[PDB]
């Protein structure tokens, strides 16, 4: 079976890899020396050397997460009804979003985040190689070389690097059935042709945060009380909680968000060549070997979430448009959307069969969950209060819509600070400083859940000085 | 009967006048020869010299606006409801308003408008005897003498000088019973006491437009939506649409609403002393005479327009209180409020007997009016559209709500221009060039109908050049 050979975590090998070992370090350390105790969340599983627990390798770890990729794909939506769909949602776009210029090689460069890896096959941090114009050696070599084969529209094959994401994860992640997150690490090359590609279309999405309902680049605390009030303007709302939205993708139903992101472009001949690219079958590699992912999400570019949001907006338009029988665009008459990647909420006027949406949503391959368990129909609700997004909970008063941040987060935030890799996650920051500046974005927040939670939150302590208390309740709900 | 006299249109003579002659002039030209003609509002009566039509003076018609300053009060709301009211609406402001530093002389001269005349004793238009920084000359003196007195929290009694508004009417008002709208303008002493005293707090009420229901300082095309989108999360609509509503007012109500801006000033006891005075029978110049109101609005001070929409929402809230017996913070709960001076949209979620509610305001000695006639209760509906707002109609569709010009306004734009005082309206702008630079706001306002009316609005034409066709549309809803 010459190449691609073999297979590794049940997917074709298509070469040998080029990946760095995983990391074996967190970024997260304790505040303090004092226990957590009880249930409390640390950092993801770092590995054989992790002191918390004896466990399997990353790769082991990896391996379990590269699974769901090769499950078979769950079914298309009706063609007539996906048809429909994507028309509806082009037309929205059409009607909302500012033409844009095309972006330059420079636009494009600058774009990128300076202070992660530049993936295959250099895989250094990109900040080593600019200049603060332009890159320079092996990453302006790779860099000019793409941004060419951008502008002679010629293909070029996405190399993905794996790895896992070093987070806080409640303790049965550690303790219990060892778990951690799926990484796919865009290279540089393909950076630089889906940003030229691609920038100029999600500006004018963003842009447009508020009136669309793909909420990439809105600001919890500014725009979050219009789009809650927005989504208040309906009588029902519920939201699907998607287990593994990445990898239960359908290729598919990427290339119909990938045909819309094409055709509202600025240059579409150019950034249909880069689509192709992307959703073409992707090579990921994950350290001793690149195995080709034909199916799922690839992440990790520039527009991923927004192409990922639009593939829910068609996926969630496709259900409620097969369930209740509405055209497309007048289920958007009657509702508020809003995605974010895996994340939704979702308020409507219409009378929705939630044993049939649930159904329709199964059928296509996702794994939509209820609040607690039993599947077992999703939730309709007739309050916005109580449903989440972005990880904070949606709150109504007098005087407006919010999203709050629920006191366990809080309390993690208290228990745990970012600083330098490091082996040990009990380990306290020696130096312990000042989480900068900033960071009183806890108060006010701990605030926002009364005076008696703040009072207690109030041991902001160091080590200069005081107060805020304690209406920084007024200044965050209102500001400036 | 010595000082004060005799009698001026039933009011109290405290002295002889001062005010210069009414103005018999308008600013507004046709922006063609051709005729209007049938129905076409056009700018109020001149008076004796208005060539149009033979009619009495404008003293007289001024007369006429006076008579119901005389009208007896209606009743106070009952007490208990007043001070529960009162209480609500001040804590409200309390948890909303960011604390402001006291304005300076400096900061209170440069907020006058410096277009518009002095007033009591000069009459100059502002500008006149100003450097850029300070006022010097005659303005100087006045000037300095009141901020003095500001400082040392001394009184000053107010001078208002009468005036008749110079606007657009419908020729009933013109060719039928002849009409025209009393203006007040305040004294440069009163001014610059009242600006030091309240713009803090009037500039601590603006930031809050959108979460607070007193809309003075909002923009239709930037806040407009999320301001409807807000009156949207609640059942029931409705405007009481009120006439004369400023000549009706209660000086026991305006007091009420003064206490309140006073308390959240930064100095409440110089703020007290201008309050007091601004409330106080009223000093009003019609030429001839000085006369005393003692009742109704007092207007054309810098904070009028809050403190009037203050009064408004105190009313607005005891009718529904003695109404529904709903307690008012509660209301506050369950509805959403606009007003700007006489200006309303109120919505809410509880079930208001209209009956009842009509007659509450009629109590209070207001004159609500139905959209139509016959009184008869006030209108509830259950959708936003078609209710106005600051001379806009509310529209909304599967994008959002937004403030929509109707056309016949938009026409009358088409046919008048603004430009320097002079007899005969009916005379073209001889030099027709431009209206600048902008006034495209017609044009997307004129887009928002629809692609059909927007192209007979494209008749801008002059004389460059084009287009900008028609896709204002989207640039007026979305924008930026
Ligand atoms: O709230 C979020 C944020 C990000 N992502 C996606 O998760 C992947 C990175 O972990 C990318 O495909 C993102 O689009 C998701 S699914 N939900
Ligand atoms: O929409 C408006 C705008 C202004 N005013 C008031 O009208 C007077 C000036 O004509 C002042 O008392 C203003 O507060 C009113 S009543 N409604
Ligand atoms: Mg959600
Ligand atoms: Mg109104």
């Amino acid at each position: 079976l010459p190449r691609p050979s073999g297979t590794y975590a049940g997917l074709p090998i298509a070469d040998y890899g080029d990946a760095p070992p995983l990391s074996t370090k967190t970024m997260f350390w304790r505040t303090s020396p004092e226990k957590l105790p009880p249930g409390a969340w640390e950092p993801a599983y770092l590995g054989s050397k992790d002191e918390r627990v004896d466990g399997p390798s990353l790769q082991q770890v990896m391996r379990d997460q590269l699974k769901p990729y090769s499950e078979p794909r769950g079914l298309l939506p009706p063609q007539e009804i996906l048809d429909a769909v994507c028309d509806a949602i082009e037309n929205r776009l059409e009607n909302t979003l500012e033409p844009q210029k095309p972006w330059t090689f420079k636009k494009a460069c600058e774009s990128l985040d300076k202070n992660t890896s530049s993936g295959y096959p250099y895989h250094k941090q990109k900040s080593k190689d600019w200049t603060g114009s332009a890159f320079i050696g092996d990453l302006g070599d790779q860099a000019t070389h793409a941004n060419n084969m951008y502008e002679m529209g010629k293909s070029m094959r996405p190399i993905y690097t794996a790895a896992l994401k070093d987070e806080l994860v409640k303790p049965d992640k550690i303790y219990g059935k060892i778990k951690k997150r799926l990484l796919w690490g865009s290279d540089l090359g393909t950076m630089i042709r889906a940003a030229r590609a691609f920038g100029p279309f999600c500006d004018a999405l963003k842009e447009t945060c508020i009136f669309n309902p793909i909420r990439v680049g809105m600001s919890m605390n500014e725009d979050g009380p219009f789009i809650f009030a927005r989504h208040a303007n309906f009588r029902y709302h519920m939201d699907a909680d998607y287990t593994r939205w990445d990898s239960t993708q359908q290729r598919a139903i990427l290339k119909r968000a990938g045909d819309i992101m094409v055709r509202l472009s600025p240059e579409p001949d150019l950034a249909r060549v880069v689509m192709d690219d992307l959703l073409a079958p992707s090579l990921l590699d994950v350290g001793d070997y690149k195995i080709v992912v034909e199916e799922g999400l690839p992440s990790g570019c520039p527009c991923t979430t927004q192409l990922n949001s639009l593939a829910h907006w068609i996926l969630t338009l496709c259900a409620m448009v097969e369930v209740t029988r509405v055209d497309p665009d007048i289920v958007m008459q009657e509702s508020e959307f809003s995605f974010y990647g895996d994340d939704e909420v979702v308020s409507t006027n219409l009378e929705l069969d939630m044993v049939k949406y649930t159904m329709a949503l199964r059928r296509y391959g996702l794994l939509p969950t209820r609040a607690d368990k039993e599947e077992g129909p999703l939730e309709r609700r007739q309050t916005l209060q109580g449903i989440s997004f972005l990880r904070r909970a949606i709150v109504g008063d007098q005087f407006g819509w919010y999203g709050r941040l629920d006191r366990a987060s809080i309390d993690r935030q208290l228990l745990w600070t970012k600083g330098p890799n490091h082996q040990n996650p009990f380990e306290t920051l020696p130096g312990h400083a000042q989480r900068p500046s900033q960071l009183m974005a806890l108060l006010g927040e701990a605030a926002m859940h009364g005076e008696k939670y703040y009072r207690t939150v109030a041991s902001r302590v160091s080590k200069m000085v005081v107060p805020r208390h304690r209406s920084v309740l007024r200044w965050v709900r209102f500001g400036t």
